[PDB]
């Protein structure tokens, strides 16, 4: 609680973001989704790039490698952190926009909707948004990084947001971070029957001695332990992420 | 008046830049100023940089060149444009800090404080400290260019303002930005004896037709016109500020 200047920070990056160029529905925007990988899986991987200030396509580059020849990956972007793009006016703008690139850009053959974290409510909200226009995804996949402990996870996270109050951003991407930080953290969640995986990617498996365990997804989900330490060829467990949500995906 | 979205987006950049290292009188913070030119002179001509969002010493390449061979130039920087530049908590703060630079190099050796209106109260506040240090200048220059007429000047203000959300500085600059027009907004310029040389080099050698004629520099003060159409060589339109400048000066 002592980095409350992280706040301030962030509503200010906001308030500048306002007099960025919005979209809505209303206006012809729309958007393209990058395809990171293929494979014979008969159900594709949307994957939603978090709202990190780093985030964007590049971040699910690892799981598009863990499965090619696998199933079909493709990444969402979040408009606006890139150089002249526009800036969702709303959480229900953004949803929308990218709902339509996938009913688009995927027609029929199912898919799965997940995200990073910084990336999950996005990813969450574009679930949403797909199941009340009636193209629902097989599911979501919550590949949730950070640690255990409700606090050091909670730290972690103010930890890495100071480092970009610290060779540094743009003027574009902290706007958007700004913004979306103002959108998902103001948006609220409702149930929606879709299945969910729980991947818990973070370090060490349980928390510290210090008892802490922080709260986890409301809302019916499975789940899934993945740390990332031990005996084979210690470096990339993306993979072992990978074939998780796969078997995950049938049955 | 329709653009007060600027008087916002000020204010935004202001409170961002309350998030940068700032100094006052205290701390034993110090800068050095910059020589530009030189000559016989018994005058030197210290200039301050604008606190526009461009602004530095550079804004003074010409009537420097202008005076070599005429007298020495030497500029003092806004502290806090440049990369890491700590920015000033008040404007009694910068201004001691200048003022300091200027005693310590110059010892006796007269001077003028010249600025560029986008400078004007930035050199007139040295221009104070100075002389309330026992150091007073041999007079101020406030050169100021914009358009004679209330408004159209008022225009081109808030037009080039404007052109500054359009191609972009960086976050050290209009931080900077909204950091100074924080300051010098709430300045308030008393008095002083100080011979003054108002040069309108403002284009429009009168306002146009429809009324205008803009509210000039109160307090005591000499006046000259160098508009911005001649008969000679269109460009240096500083030899010509110039020699008025050193003309004042000898009488």
């Amino acid at each position: 609680g002592v980095s409350g200047r992280v706040r301030s920070y962030l509503d200010l990056l906001a308030g500048l973001s306002d007099f960025r160029e919005h979209f809505d529905g209303s206006d012809g925007f729309s958007l393209d989704l990058v395809d990171m990988a293929d494979g014979p899986g008969e159900v594709t991987v949307i994957c939603c790039a978090g709202t990190a200030a780093i985030s964007g396509p590049h971040e699910f580059t690892r799981l598009a490698g863990a499965l090619r020849g696998i199933a079909p990956v493709r990444a969402v972007p979040q408009p606006g952190y890139e150089e002249g793009e526009p800036l969702p006016s709303s959480m229900a703008a953004v949803a929308a926009v990218q709902a339509d690139a996938v009913i688009r850009t995927q027609g029929d053959k199912p898919f799965v909707v997940a995200g990073h974290s910084a990336g999950a409510l996005m990813a969450y909200a574009l679930a949403t948004e797909l199941l009340d226009r009636g193209h629902p995804p097989r599911g979501v996949v919550l590949i949730d990084v950070y640690p255990p402990g409700h606090q050091d996870a909670m730290n972690a996270w103010l930890e890495e947001l100071t480092a970009t109050l610290f060779v540094r951003m743009d003027d574009t991407r902290l706007t958007a971070l700004g913004a979306y930080d103002r959108l998902t953290g103001q948006w609220r969640p409702r149930e929606t029957g879709l299945p969910t995986l729980l991947v818990s990617a973070g370090e060490p498996m349980g928390p510290w001695p210090d008892d802490s365990w922080k709260p986890t997804w409301p809302f019916e989900h499975d789940t899934v332990a993945v740390p990332g330490d031990h005996f084979t060829m210690v470096q990339e467990h993306a993979d072992a992420i990978a074939r998780h949500i796969d078997a995950w995906l049938g049955g």
